[PDB]
């Protein structure tokens, strides 16, 4: 597609595009965004082309880095109180932001950037030791400064100057402590304390040889040599060096990643708030995590269906839970992130040992059916020949217990039986036990001391049937324990793991940080401003002081 309005300042009020959120929740790839950023006219949309009154989106697959898409922002009609949200948002969602003005870098270029003197005002990094802005830079874009019909000659005393060099000489400070000192500092410490890159690019006159609306519709035949060439230098800059658009944590964002940022970003506007990086991390860690559940319980409804079958052990079943439960936690932790207070992980805990309690249920009640059904096939025939009076005749109670471990035998032999065949059957049995004792009663061959003591051993034995029932539901108790203490365990073990890993990258990026911070503290102090360079090491201290925590 072709470009479109992202973000629209109708009414006073910024409000998003529905259907270029739509397009963005179909960007898979992860994105590059670069926003050029400046007042109306300025030939934004030639550096927009090249490079492929809101702020308008053109997503293009990015031309010299393959299965990245190239996400240009414009904030078209700056020049209104959004005026300066819409430089704010082209901070945090670009990853590199090209400001674009008219001429040199003098008191009125940098009194057109005084947006970028509010983001202290306007933008929090963080939701609380440490100073808000000394996290600007561990997160903000690639600064560079588009310089167009640039009239100054790159020379100082005879010798060449490179654009980059003219900005750095434009960045320095001015000694004093009255106001105007003050306020011709505060745009450039911004610039060099917030952003981790900065460059600059200058543009001389296009010399157009054919008049038209717009530059993008001229030749290269029909353009200025050296200006083709500084558009060419800025382009193969842009598209070289523009980094990946990351959240903390090393975490590519892609097209609903970007989308939920825009969404969190604006609604926080509108709502009266000041956009948040780690309300929108976390906002976007819900979503991620919560189908970050999702995904490890589909992962377990698989591994379970595949592997479980009345199982003969109760302990076979639990340890086949607790394998597909350590590969779902194996997903969670690989598609999860900044999961405060674990309340996703514990989600998903506990969603998995409710199918625990499932699957234990259902494997009981498939055991009882299945022995049920043995019951009737296999002490049918007893029953019958009972009530027509087989057994009951002199020696006949002998006969009947003779077939009935018979019948026990062929019970205990039929493979394939579930956790509950004891119970089962001593169930079965101790509601026949008057049927039982009618046979010895009314055998004529037995003395009364006999059928005395055949009571007594069929007491025994169901006495010694209920202490194994009790023995067997004790085992499984145990399991059940051991069970549930492993499981528990393995959750440490891979939080734990992830926790490292994490940490690991968050010192990583505090080291670059600090490496940056601590130039601009080098440069300041060696130029003067003895202040200035002692507030950077106070920042870095503090950066140090938050990390051991």
């Amino acid at each position: 597609p072709g470009p479109m309005s992202l973000i629209d300042n109708t009414k006073g009020q910024l409000v998003v595009n529905p259907e270029a959120l739509k397009i963005l929740s179909a960007i898979t790839q992860p994105v590059v965004v670069v926003a050029i950023v400046g007042l109306y006219r300025t030939g934004k949309s030639y550096l927009m082309n090249k490079l492929a009154k809101g702020i308008w989106m053109w997503c293009v697959p990015h031309p010299k880095k393959p299965e990245h898409t190239l996400v240009l922002l414009d904030t078209e009609g700056l020049g209104n109180e959004n005026d300066s949200w819409i430089f704010a948002l082209a901070i945090l969602l670009s990853s590199t932001f090209v400001y674009n003005s008219m001429g040199t870098i003098n008191q009125q270029a940098m009194d057109q950037l005084h947006y970028v003197t509010e983001l202290t005002d306007r933008i929090k990094a963080n939701s609380s030791s440490v100073d808000d802005s000394a996290d600007f830079v561990s997160f903000f874009p690639a600064f560079v400064w588009t310089l167009r019909d640039f009239t100054l000659e790159l020379e100082v005393d005879g010798e060449p100057i490179t654009a980059d060099d003219y900005l750095e000489l434009s960045l320095k400070l001015r000694k004093g402590t009255d106001k105007k000192s003050k306020s011709f500092n505060d745009p450039r410490l911004c610039i060099r304390k917030f952003f981790p890159k900065r460059k600059c690019f200058v543009f001389d006159w296009p010399a157009p040889k054919k008049y038209l609306a717009h530059l993008e519709q001229l030749k290269e035949e029909e353009l200025n040599p050296d200006f083709i060439e500084q558009v060419a230098e800025f382009c193969s800059y842009i598209l070289s060096h523009s980094n990946v658009k990351t959240l903390s944590g090393g975490i590519p964002v892609n097209g609903p990643r970007l989308e939920s940022l825009v969404l969190t970003y604006v609604n926080a506007i509108s709502s009266g708030d000041l956009p948040c990086r780690e309300n929108a991390v976390l906002a976007l860690a819900q979503i991620e995590n919560s189908a970050a559940v999702e995904k490890a319980i589909a992962h377990y409804e698989q591994q379970m269906g595949q592997k479980v079958q009345p199982t003969e052990t109760l302990q076979e079943l639990l340890d086949l839970h607790r394998d597909s439960e350590r590969e779902a936690i194996e997903v969670f932790m690989k598609n999860s992130f900044k999961d405060v207070d674990q309340m996703f992980q514990r989600k998903l805990g506990a969603q998995l040992e409710a199918r625990r309690d499932d699957f234990c249920k259902q494997n009981s009640k498939a055991s009882s059916d299945c022995c049920m059904a043995l019951l009737q096939d296999i002490f049918g025939p007893l029953e019958e020949d009972v009530k027509q009076g087989t057994f009951s005749k002199p020696g006949g109670y002998r006969l009947f217990t003779q077939k009935l471990q018979e019948l026990k035998n062929k019970y205990y032999q039929v493979p394939r039986k579930g956790i509950q065949a004891k119970e089962v059957l001593k169930k079965y049995l101790e509601s026949k036990e008057d049927v039982a004792d009618a046979l010895l009663q009314t055998d004529q061959s037995l003395s009364e001391k006999e059928k005395a003591i055949e009571v007594e051993r069929i007491k025994a034995e169901s006495a010694e049937a209920a202490k194994k029932m009790l023995e067997e539901i004790q085992k499984k108790n145990e399991e059940m324990m051991e069970q549930k203490e492993k499981s528990y365990q393995e959750h440490v073990k891979q939080l734990t793991e992830k926790m490292e890993r994490d940490r690991a990258q968050l010192m990583a990026e505090q080291e670059k940080t600090l490496a940056l911070k601590l130039q601009e503290q080098e440069r300041l102090l060696k130029e003067g401003f003895e202040n200035e360079s002692k507030r950077l090491q106070k920042d870095i201290w503090d950066i140090q002081m938050r990390s051991k925590s």
